[PDB]
Formats: C-alpha cells, sequence, structure tokens
C-alpha cells in the first residue's frame, strides 16, 4: 500500500496476542508499546525524545504483525503516550519514504 | 527519491540561509527545529513527546527547503534533542509511506 501523511498513519499490529493501534514512524529507532505482558526475558533500557527519558522493559525476539505484515524483532515496553513501530521493525516489513 | 530505513532518515534543510541536518518524522505531526532566530511573530504550543511536553514558539508561514524541495509552513522552535520533519511539511514535499 500507499500511505498518505495527510492523517496520522495508523495501523493495527498484533503482538503477544494482542491488537493494538501503532503509528507508523520514521523518526523512531525502536518500536516502543504502551505496557503489556510479553513472555521470556527482558533487560530494562532508557529511551529519550521530547520530555526525556523513560524506563522501558527490553524483550528481543518478538513476533509482530504490522497490517497484515509478519516480522520480528526488539520490542520495548513502557509508558509510551503513543504505540510506535519504529524503524527496527519498518524495515522488516519493506516500508519505505517516498517523494 | 525512496528512502530505505536501515539508516535514520536524515536530510538537509535549509531554512533562514542556513543549512541543519533534519529527520524526516511521520509520527511528527508537526515540524521542530533546535533554537535559531526566525522572522515575524511567535505564538505559543506545547507539543508531547515520549518524556513530557516542551514549550515551543511556532512561527507561521516560514520558507524552508527540504532535500532540495522548497516547503513554506509553520515551524515549531524550541528545545528539541533533533530535528524534525514532521507531517505539516512532508506532505508539502509529496511524501508518502510505501510497503
Ligand atoms: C514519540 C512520537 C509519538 C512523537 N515524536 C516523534 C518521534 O518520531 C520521535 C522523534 C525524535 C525525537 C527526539 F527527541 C529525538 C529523536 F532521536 C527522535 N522519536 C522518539 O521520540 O524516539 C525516542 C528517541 C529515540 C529515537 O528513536 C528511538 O526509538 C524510539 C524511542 C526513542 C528513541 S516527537 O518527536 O515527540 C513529536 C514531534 C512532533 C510533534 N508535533 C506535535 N504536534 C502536536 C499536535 C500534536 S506533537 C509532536 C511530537
Ligand atoms: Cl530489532
Ligand atoms: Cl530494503
Ligand atoms: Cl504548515
Ligand atoms: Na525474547
Amino acid at each position: 500500500p500507499q500511505i498518505t501523511l495527510w492523517k496520522r498513519p495508523l495501523v493495527t499490529i498484533k503482538i503477544g496476542g494482542q491488537l493494538k493501534e501503532a503509528l507508523l514512524d520514521t523518526g523512531a529507532d525502536d518500536t516502543v508499546i504502551e505496557e503489556m505482558s510479553l513472555p521470556g526475558r527482558w533487560k530494562p533500557k532508557m529511551i529519550g525524545g521530547i520530555g526525556g527519558f523513560i524506563k522501558v522493559r527490553q524483550y528481543d525476539q518478538i513476533i509482530i504483525e504490522i497490517a497484515g505484515h509478519k516480522a520480528i524483532g526488539t520490542v520495548l515496553v513502557g509508558p509510551t503516550p503513543v504505540n510506535i513501530i519504529g524503524r527496527n521493525l519498518l524495515t522488516q516489513i519493506g516500508a519505505t519514504l517516498n517523494f
């Protein structure tokens, strides 16, 4: 598909058996999801943008389905205001910016 | 161009006759640039990021070139940790996400 940018590029994702809405975010290195349980091990991490830093849990090798497309990668879980699909997963679904 | 996402989508912008580096950011509604001088009056705005809010200065109808593409629109100036080109200007340069 081709997604215009007149409004926020929100898509449905499936993660951890749950459906969520998330933002396709080319300005995000990493994928950051609101609080949820995920299986396996994790380790703490600090990530920082506008307004400062938040503490998250880093889970590796997590399968996600993004707008119908499966990928695997690291997911960060914590108190983000918005669920964000970052470049680590956008690359895996073949997403590009075109102009 | 067609920009892949294996690295940050950084481009050169020109604003006020000066070149700067900025991030093409589909997760940003608005364009936010580090402290600089812009002409005219400004209005107040708050923008919510992952770590909290910053106050910024809103300047309207600013001439800005993004990767060689001319735009004229709203620029927010404040203590952002990187220069961000958001959807208000990505739409002016005809950018889409594709996969
Ligand atoms: C968090 C998103 C929902 C929103 N952000 C855009 C992001 O793309 C942002 C853009 C960004 C902001 C920043 F401060 C530094 C940076 F490197 C990139 N990424 C970011 O915060 O990522 C974090 C900082 C690292 C970079 O990527 C890594 O993985 C993602 C999690 C973190 C780390 S933002 O920068 O806070 C932003 C930009 C414009 C904007 N415009 C707004 N307008 C108001 C009407 C609503 S709110 C608003 C918020
Ligand atoms: Cl990853
Ligand atoms: Cl590729
Ligand atoms: Cl604008
Ligand atoms: Na894991």
